[PDB]
């Protein structure tokens, strides 16, 4: 029971957010923002650029000094203007779920109720943890008083995809302004409606000027200022493992700014002769083709045991066809375009690689329509641990399906990999849902489920999938910079 | 109450420790080890290089393989063999403490007390750690049962300096053992001695070979090895903050490893007029000039209020002048030699520039004796924050003293470096102590004491003197990587 | 800034709450209510005795069971609906202030902006804890799966005082309810009007009939039948250490319940020559004669050094001498009444007690007017250790002033008593605040300020003060019963 | 690999030990120590009443104050002795598992490697928390620091059963001394002499005297005066739940002193037919029969699923045959005595109500020998809830297997008991595993094993089995009191 999109909406926040204020380009650059489904402008926005960076730093600095607002205010009162920031993004909950599928070409429905949804509970959970971010009383040798403050990272710089624009961003600032951070966001090129936005719903929530500052424009700019700058304490990125090897040399060369990474991905789910097999094929579905495939977490490697395989194969390809391709705006479409040509033009290179190499192409593997970018919902079966699509990440809605026969070699396959995001095991047997998690390399492994993140839970990658992990009680302490205080006494008691 | 040092010691261990047994290097190349006081060369050693740096990681690769026994063991006999490697310590004591003074040009009683104390505690107290290590149980949304696993990161490659050898060598080791993880050390080619010799003594506790693999030889080619290597998981570096920018760089350019940096300093310590004057002039002096001022966190800076400036710097000239140079093996010298002849004259030159620009010369400021790189215990006066003696870290024997009037100015002038490892504050007042702590920023602040460093206590610093903690409860945190595993289930319940 | 109190007010809520629906008392009797100031009856309200807590609890137990709406909800539904309860307690906070100020004897002023901002600050507190409360996974020995569950405790029957209604009201179903408990509140039967007023607001929250069960009446009828109750979980009771004593042997007695105790108090304030003055009078002053002095943590021992013991008196009485009697609803009155007669007698036994020791009588020390239950703000100095007023909890405005000449005896006079809620200490020395603080047996210690209680810290008190903590993250921890679950596997891995 | 048992054992350690000075009993008397196997006289202990119990508190309240050495020593260094004494117990390991086999009717070989293991093992895992207790530094409203210190209880009286003497008594004092408490043990009057033999290795340890009294007696005599001490902070006990009523009625009636219990059970273990039955059967077997039957966690209700009951009585009927009674000490006795006539009579009295009442006999079902207290394996088939064999704690070698139907009246029958310390579900399905667990009312929950009890598990029940838990990171806060020391600051920062 979702309402209906809104159709003629006119934009207000087109600008630089720095101070709580709407700032103009410093270069006066703009550039244009569009519909992934139909090509058109949807507005212009200013182009932010390292001068406009720069700014942005300078403010989150003087709102995090000793003394300001935000650092003397109680914790609780930053938890209570988190949950009035979300009361605010509930208000306008129908109002961003349709920009943000206009924008971002993402289904209105799934918008509206997942990724709205997921924006409120995020700050919510956040809210929470503002008053009871605590440090401890150590009992060291000696006649000494020794105790920790958990502070603030400081100024942290925050570089977010395309794929989830509003949730990423929430994701961001939440902990971090949990936990009395300032930042300087830096949202993707495609999509920074949204975060424009709230920047708006931030000041009228009483966010003190500075606490958030949003900078649009392009990574090579925009990015890499706020990843070499010598004034972030703190960069936290989410995007595509090239970026993420620049951001920690940046880091490196610059500041030795504390790095967060969450890269991309090449998840396996593994799937037992033993396990429930619709249970298996829709999670499995639903793992790769969410979003057009377009997910930090998509199950793009399919291990399937050998006695179950075609079978499985099948009912993959079966439900690949229920598809029909469209307007994420228009009733009825259950799939929308991907982001833009250059993503569109590396799922087809893919594919067509996939066909080259000797995979079995069950479904799609071609283009759709004339107006947007579109894909054919593609599978491939017989997929080989060497294919460049076994192998490389496809972004787009391209399922691979794998056989195999041992326990001990499908978990060597499926750590043998860079990456280490995510993973997926279909078992009805104890012992293997617990100690093949154990064996897999991956930041977080579903059993019997899939794509099932929450609040509450620390997500991150193992190898080159990312650096921390955000969210959860663990996702908070990456946000905080420890102080040990040592006071020498006269004599110490237990 | 300490014994006499040895004086005939014989050298056995030399070569490359993999797999728990002793390797040539590959090259067939050895390299160097002198005695700082001396000039004399102890005896060579095998000179690894990136060949026998994959041969180490290799070995510690199938130490962390699933089912091995390193990962299949009990933590608590994880603990107890850290325990078992105390006891050997403790039997091994009078051994390694000569070693360490004649291979660091360290004073002998010192690195008999408190350096081999150090280390013996530090392991103990890692021992505790190993089977308390725990995940959660975490009460997400939906019927899903989840928990985590503090899992250990993996191969973690170790780089150490040269300051405290055997100190730092257990500072790395017991932490990442402690949680389960194999490591790769790399010693500073300076000191590699006694980090050999445990590798005899970590055999005998019993540990599974490939646990520990320790890599003598130069920075530039064992060290960036391990910086830049595919299947390293993580590097843990101490030393100039010059190299660890250089390893965070590697780390990006490469595997996208974690990274945890412990860097130099150039520690403030402001002494306020309501302070205990006496207790202010002896801590701030061995704050310095401790090890030949060779610490990382040498208090650099000292910062004394006008009103009892005059005063305190006639006690700590004073206190300068006591010092008997000398052999570190021989009774009755109170101060030994720098570590080789690039850091003797980077003092000199550091000494030289503080001269020329117009800083006060109360004591020393020049060179000592025919054989050995000794300097004389310098002190200046009137120092200025855009002297250069003032900002860079000088790692040698030679205190700087400035002037300040305001609370706030101080504070300021403190913080106004890229360093942040430590501080200390001397003050009878309530309020400072606690208000003026919290505005500092470095990782560890001290109140009416300094260089208090203790095992439960965690380390690290703001800003450029590092990336992460050591030691403590949080230390301990940086050497595992959380698992998130999120089972479907029919009915969650409270 | 407040607004002006309710004249009329008119009541609703006279019931016995369970089910979310109102019942009349089974025996069909009903109590009166008055007004502390005017002795005007209020409203009746129902009698609950043994047969109306046997309809709570099972109605508690019912609510309680494996795959009841309360037990299978999200931890942070359950969140939502404590911040959703503080939003409805925001919205009736003139009401409540109003009825509580009348029914409680207490200023109308204090009653607004302090008992009811701490109700909605605490409600907010536990809100967000709802879905962090977290088990472990334990590394033990052997190939096991072992994690914890942080369970609710059960059914939970709070016992609550007259002197801080709606907040003791709320600082037990707040952390109960955040845990996932069900609940039956006994309010004392001087103060059970604003409780009841809760109830609507509780079903009108959301809340599922059973979670929240409220029974009005007496302490030996009621409150004894949830004490001694053989399907309680637990009995968590705030009030006199003599009822206190009850509770305990009725929880043996019967079905061995988890017993919480807060008790009263006779706190001791400890003032150095070396503190500020002015600072520590204002805060001695308050921190005895707050709310007629009817608080658990009232100064009643304040201990003064001789050097400035003279001086301290004669503000102590000058301060005192500053207060205007009358009813609490009245614009000036700056002291209302005592809860009822009992209470008016005990206070003025003990303070004739005091005249007859050869206590020195500064203020006071006799009633006042002829409608209600007043007292004058009493003085008395030079009061010796064992004189009765200096032992025995008057929670009345009478201040107790001794005289102490070391550091050692006064600690030791402070903490010989059976009490041990908490203390106070003035100083302006950094050792005293830290070593005295750490040698008093209070659960709180106060340094140069005084009955500072928030939120997110845990408060009970040390010996017969009481037994366990509340509020806080220790206090949670107090709801919750852990439960170790163990699973066989084939193989474990770190 | 078990070495001989000793035969001439001569007895040194019979009296009372306080002040680590070995005392006569006050009045003079002594008791009788007897071998449960032979009926013989081991030896005679001082018998310890109220005035013995008075030394040894005011023993350990002495060594408990403010300044004393056991509370100004390092944490670490508590650590350090715990180790140390484990370390001598290893020593002492044949002496200790002999005098444990005779003077509780145990078997050796159990003793040797079972006991005397966990001993070992609790002792090393309590020395690791020694230094690891810490508390927390709170971000409360306004301007404060405010921080926590997790303090010792205080003196705490421990009185402990005869089943498992020596791990009782290590399962106490761990813990609390490692939280830095001072304890008052009292072991049970049939199992007194491997606890005062630890009396001198604590004193040989070099733990300070007044750190650890031990007082040997009767319950109602040596027993009662502790759990009404006025001067005893806390009481641990662990035995019968009709003693635990008495212990917190005398915590009640007197010092409000905190109780822990750790009562008995009526252990349920279900077994679902998709379980594998030879694990199921094993492990059920052991969890009733251990020990004689004399466990606290004993499996005395046998849930057995219909469809493979009558297979399942077979094989237990059958293992049970397999059993040589006789003495503890000689090689290949398969099962030892009860530990005297009280407990003989009690178990015999329930078998032969069992017969009565219908229960059909399976084996055994009565005594055995003319020396000593056997009883013959005795198991029950169609065994009935309202049974008396199936509601009491037999605390014998009985086992009683009853049939179930159903999930859900399986769990309503395993949860309809008083206690609720146990429990165990054999089952290979995951949702059973997870879902079954959660809903049982037990402390422990073990899957498809059983007894398995490890140092870093918190152990307690639920109901009647008592309060509070042992060991793990839980255990160690139940012997801490928290004590919030808040100070007023000019102005706080994040
Ligand atoms: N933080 C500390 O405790 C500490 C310790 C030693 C040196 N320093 C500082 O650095 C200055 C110079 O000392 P240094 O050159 O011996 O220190 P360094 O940083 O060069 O040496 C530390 C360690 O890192 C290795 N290393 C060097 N080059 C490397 C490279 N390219 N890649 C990877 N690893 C490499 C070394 O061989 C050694 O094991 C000093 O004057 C002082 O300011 C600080």
């Amino acid at each position: 029971d979702v309402p209906a999109p809104l159709t003629n909406l006119q934009f207000k926040y087109t600008k630089i957010f720095i101070n709580n204020e709407w700032h103009s380009s410093v270069s006066g650059k703009k550039f244009p923002v569009f519909n992934p489904a139909t090509e058109e402008k949807l507005c212009e926005v200013e182009e932010g650029d390292k001068e406009d960076v720069d700014k942005a730093v300078k403010a989150a600095r003087q709102a995090f000094q000793i003394g300001s607002p935000w650092r003397t205010m109680d914790a609780s009162e930053r938890g209570r203007l988190l949950n009035k920031l979300a009361d605010l993004i509930e208000r306008d909950r129908l109002l961003l779920a349709t920009m943000e599928a206009m924008n971002g070409g993402k289904l209105f429905s799934n918008a509206y109720l997942m990724d709205l949804g997921g924006c409120i509970k995020t700050l919510r959970y956040c809210a929470g943890w503002a008053d009871k971010i605590q440090g401890r009383t150590i009992p060291m040798d000696g006649n000494f008083f020794t105790y920790t403050r958990s502070e603030p990272v400081g100024v942290c710089g925050q570089i977010i995809p395309w794929n989830f624009p509003l949730l990423m961003f929430l994701w961001k600032i939440g902990p971090a302004l949990s936990c009395g951070n300032t930042v300087v966001v830096k949202p993707a090129e495609q999509t920074p409606l949204t975060a424009l936005h709230m920047g708006s719903l931030i000041k009228e929530a009483g966010f003190p000027p500075g606490v958030v500052n949003i900078v649009p424009g392009y990574g090579p700019t925009a990015g890499a200022a706020i990843s070499s700058h010598m004034d972030v304490d703190k960069v936290a990125f989410t995007g595509s493992t090239e970026v993420g090897k620049l951001i920690k040399e940046a880091a490196g060369k610059s500041n030795l700014k504390r790095v967060s990474l969450e890269l991309g991905g090449k998840s396996p789910c593994i799937v037992f002769a033993d396990a429930d097999l619709d249970n298996a094929v829709e999670f499995a579905h639903q793992g790769v083709f969410y979003h057009q495939g377009q997910c930090c977490i998509a199950a793009s490697r399919l291990f399937v045991e050998e006695s179950i395989y075609d079978e499985f194969v099948r009912r993959s390809v079966e439900r690949a066809k229920k598809y029909v391709l469209g307007n994420p705006l228009t009733p009825g479409v259950s799939q929308g375009p991907q982001i833009d040509k250059e993503q569109y033009e590396k799922i087809l290179d893919l594919i067509e690689s996939g066909k080259k190499e000797g995979a079995k192409l069950e479904c799609g593997g071609g283009p759709w329509g004339n107006k947007g970018y579109f894909i054919q919902p593609t599978v491939f079966s017989d997929v080989t641990d060497d294919m460049r699509i076994a192998k490389e990440e496809i972004f787009g809605p391209v399922q691979q399906i794998m056989k195999f026969k041992s326990l001990d070699d499908v978990i060597k396959r499926a750590n043998n990999t860079f990456y280490g995001l995510s993973a997926g095991i279909f078992t009805n047997d104890i012992d293997k849902a617990i100690t093949v998690s154990s064996a897999l390399q991956s930041g977080t492994v579903w059993v019997n489920c899939y794509s099932v993140v929450s609040a509450q839970c620390p997500f991150g990658g193992f190898k080159m999938s990312g650096n921390g992990r955000e969210l959860g009680e663990y996702g908070f302490h990456e946000y905080t910079e420890v102080k040990t205080v040592t006071i020498k006494i006269s004599q110490k008691n237990s």
